[PDB]
């Protein structure tokens, strides 16, 4: 199924550079099956990210690889489908520091769509996963398709904030490098580094003073 069928008008036209690379990522996924592996998350939501209006895109925050536990990816860094509990302890991590930010209740639950409705990207740099097994997806022809989305959203003449959490999202810098972008940057909301950068680095509230900057309208990250 060519990319008009899988994705958004305009990602699907920033994505043609990748065309066959995505396909071949779907040549991959059908051969992980055969071969008796699985893969997270479920096929329909793979390019989830990519389903949400590319040219409405104000914020990108950018993860690694998917959750690796069943049941937890969904195709949107970080979230979980509403029924999930407990939440990842990042994201109860990246919740804690959004009532400290923005003074809002605890959100009801752990899915983040209305963020994506809104113009916030939640993109992993890699979008599958075999499950129970971290980062296993690493090298399979992803990083090229994600590369792509990024540098074809950075090119765009309009704002754009990106959310850089840990080392491995700094990395990406270089191609934001574009006036139009400007990347904050801060420790991983994991209990391994959170204490040290991420809490208290008002990352929400922030975007907003930079959106608000550049003439773009901020985001309204209430959560239900
Ligand atoms: O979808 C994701 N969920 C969580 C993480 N993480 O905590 O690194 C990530 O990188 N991507
Ligand atoms: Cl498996
Ligand atoms: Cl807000």
């Amino acid at each position: 199924r060519p990319l008009s069928e899988l994705v958004e008008r305009g990602w699907a036209a920033a994505l043609e550079p990748v065309a066959d690379q995505v396909a071949h990522m779907g040549q991959f996924l059908r051969a992980e099956i055969a071969a008796g592996r699985r893969y997270l998350p479920a096929g329909s939501n793979v390019l989830r990210a990519f389903t949400f209006p590319f040219d409405n895109v104000r914020v990108l925050i950018v993860g690694q690889d998917p959750y690796p536990t069943p049941g937890h990816a969904v195709g949107l860094s970080f979230s979980v489908a509403p029924d999930v509990r407990p939440w990842p302890r990042s994201l109860a991590n990246i919740f804690d520091e959004y009532t400290a930010d923005l003074g809002y209740p605890l959100p009801s639950n752990g899915d983040l769509t209305p963020w994506a409705q809104r113009g916030v990207l939640l993109l992993n740099r890699v979008l599958t996963v075999r499950p129970s097994n971290p980062a296993s997806h690493r090298g399979k022809g992803w990083e090229a398709v994600t590369e792509c989305a990024i540098r074809a959203l950075a090119a765009r003449a309009a704002p754009l904030v990106a959310i850089l959490w840990g080392r491995d999202a700094s990395t990406l810098k270089p191609m934001l490098a574009a006036g139009n972008c400007v990347a904050i940057e801060s420790p991983h909301p994991s209990p391994l580094s959170a204490s040290r950068g991420f809490f208290g680095s008002r990352p929400f509230s922030r975007a907003n003073e930079l959106l608000v900057g550049m003439g773009a309208e901020p985001i309204d990250w209430r959560l239900p």
